[PDB]
């Protein structure tokens, strides 16, 4: 008699893939940012000669000589400069072309006509790296300038055909393709030369060859590694962290940003591999155009540091992409202000926001206005080059979006007998929204918190201080009941509580369990319990969106009240459905009195997950490890 599986008698295979641990580690995030008072570190020398090479008058002859140029790749033979003719786009004419090449040429005349380019760009390039790789950027610009504005553009603003009478603009855009490609060998035979006009233009802004914008990742690199050195020397005994680093600049700069963050990080964590109270979610998105070099570039750094390799388009919802609201603690954008033309910076800047958890910190290297020559070098077009704005725009806008401390780190460096130049790009690292103080919308306004509800129901017992009112007030003040309906009904009190939760409770109803406060007896909680489950059961068979907050003691890391971990479980198995808003919070004796705070652990949007812990006035949730 055969059978058809191989049989392990009795083998012993060391668990390895199945092991999950838990622990107990502070939402509120523990990265702590740098003092802006030590931020000298000098790596970069190209950054003070480019600000040298400003008030040289040989390159404004460059760039005559390339305006000259572009004006002449425009069209073989094509009048301009008086006449035919003076009007404008539109109806009826290419003259906005017109008008704009004179405006150039008429910024080209002052100041210079004479030789060009030889000794001075010889020195620069010998000085620096290479200008080469520089000049042919900057014209690169200029010439894919053209190449976008000649691009299907040089009329066709037309008016779009009112009829029928009363039709309204529809604009829909997805779900289209061309029918039929390669037709008859159209366009296909007789083919030649016919791609010269934009060669360089497959040829993005080149950083990687050049050491000046590895200087500038190196500072960045060097600037975070040190906060996550000190972190890591202020590891907790038996308590590992979870942190999620997502880097932004992975799909805007080079991955040299992250590539040196990688090598660094994962280097001192071999040189100090004997303590595993740590793990680091280390995640990098690109565009289906830098996973390869991506993934490429790093062969071994996911030893200790679990590395997602993934996609994140910041013009898709951030819930639709699986990214959620209060998700992940550390983000660092690097090439953003200058990488979007619909999108409001303060758009981009909540999308930064939402994502981030409590006092996360937000690293945003990004270029000031001081130089407009500097801010050509990232953005090709005349729109994403100017979407740029000065250093005091940037902290408003921070501040907009509901950020403190925003760090001003000007990156500064000092070459002997060198000028001194404006920040090579500003850094502000600012963090999120104390957790200790919030309230239910994006921004802090106590509207939510303060006379935003209307029926607050408390179970309470009557067998410790039976007034109700002293037995809140034991814990914590009935006063910071803000709601219209103070109402407080008794545990085992089923009847009036069913129709009470059924005459009908709004969605700023909240109803705190305070009798999982005192010491359960080793048959009391099977009553509770059972009054719990009976409460969430009534609430979840008429499909209410009441919002409830549980609030237990010592019942998650062990002590007093071991027994609260029915309720807590019971809750638990509740959480799978959507239609119960619930949540629990396990407090100390020393710490109970938070009212507000857990008035605001309510919070879908700021806070994550339902189930946390105060201790010392601090959030923790709890987190299982791999």
């Amino acid at each position: 008699c055969t059978s058809l599986i191989r049989l392990k008698k009795q083998s012993i295979k060391y668990p390895s893939q199945n092991v999950y641990s838990h622990h107990w580690q502070s939402k509120d995030s523990p990265l702590t940012l740098i003092e802006n008072q030590l931020i000298e570190e000098k790596s970069s020398e190209s950054k003070i000669n480019f600000e040298k090479l400003l008030n040289d008058k040989l390159f404004n002859d460059y760039l005559i000589r390339l305006l000259n140029q572009s004006i002449k790749s425009e069209f073989i033979e094509f009048d301009y400069k008086t006449s035919t003719v003076d009007t404008l786009e539109i109806d009826s004419n290419n003259t906005k072309l017109l008008e704009k090449i004179q405006s150039i040429l008429k910024t080209i005349d002052s100041l210079d006509q004479s030789i060009d380019l030889a000794s001075l760009k010889q020195v620069i390039i010998e000085k620096s790296s290479s200008f080469k790789k520089e000049i042919n950027l900057i014209e690169k610009s200029i010439k894919r300038i053209v190449s976008l504005l000649k691009g299907g553009e040089s009329e066709h603003f037309s008016p779009s055909n009112p009829s029928s009478p009363n039709d309204t603009p529809r604009y829909n855009s997805n779900n289209c393709s061309s029918k039929s490609n390669n037709t008859s060998s159209g366009a296909d035979d007789d083919t030649n030369n016919e791609e010269t006009i934009n060669q360089l233009n497959n040829e993005p802004f080149n950083f990687s060859n050049s050491q000046f914008i590895s200087n500038q990742n190196q500072l960045i690199s060097k600037t975070i590694v040190n906060s996550f050195d000190r972190l890591i020397n202020s590891i907790e005994i038996g308590e590992k962290k979870l942190i999620k680093i997502i880097d932004l600049s992975s799909i805007y700069q080079n991955n040299q940003l992250s590539k040196l963050l990688l090598l660094q990080l994962n280097q001192l964590l071999i040189n100090l591999s004997n303590n595993n109270n740590i793990e680091i979610e280390y995640t990098i998105p690109s565009n289906t155009k830098n996973i390869d070099s991506i993934k490429e570039e790093t062969k071994s750094i996911s030893n200790l540091l679990n590395i997602k390799y993934r996609s994140f388009d910041l013009q898709d919802d951030l819930e639709s992409n699986g990214y959620l609201n209060s998700n992940y603690d550390l983000i660092i954008t690097s090439l953003l202000l200058v990488s979007t033309n619909s999108i409001d910076s303060n758009e981009v800047l909540s999308k930064l926001y939402k994502l981030l958890l409590p006092k996360g910190q937000l690293i945003l290297m990004e270029p000031p206005k001081d130089v407009l020559s500097f801010n050509l070098l990232f953005a090709n077009d005349f729109k994403q080059s100017l979407e740029i704005k000065s250093e005091q725009e940037i902290k408003s806008l921070i501040r907009y979006c509901g950020f403190t401390k925003i760090e001003t780190n000007n990156i500064t460096q000092d070459d002997e007998e060198e000028q001194q130049q404006p920040p090579s790009i500003l850094i502000v690292q600012t963090e999120k929204r104390d957790i200790e103080s919030m309230s239910l919308t994006f921004s802090s306004d106590p509207e939510s918190l303060n006379s935003s509800y209307s029926n607050c129901i408390f179970i309470v017992s009557k067998e410790q201080k039976e007034n109700p009112t002293s037995y809140i007030q034991e814990y914590f003040d009935i006063t910071e009941v803000f709601c219209d309906n103070t109402t407080i009904i008794e545990a085992g009190d089923s009847e009036l509580l069913t129709k009470t939760i059924e005459s009908g409770i709004g969605k700023n109803d909240i109803i705190f369990f305070l009798v999982s406060l005192e010491e359960l007896t080793i048959e009391n909680y099977k009553q509770v319990t059972m009054q719990y489950t009976l409460v969430n059961q009534i609430l979840l068979r008429n499909n209410l969106s009441t919002r409830f907050a549980l609030l237990t003691y010592d019942s998650q890391n062990g002590g007093k009240n071991y027994l609260g971990s029915s309720l807590i479980g019971t809750f638990r198995y509740f959480l799978e459905f959507p239609s119960l808003n619930t949540f629990s919070i396990d407090v100390d004796k020393d710490s109970i009195d938070n009212l507000t705070l857990f008035l605001r652990l309510v919070d879908l949007s700021t806070i994550g997950d339902r189930e946390t812990i105060v201790r010392n006035n601090k959030i923790f949730v709890q987190k299982i490890f791999k």
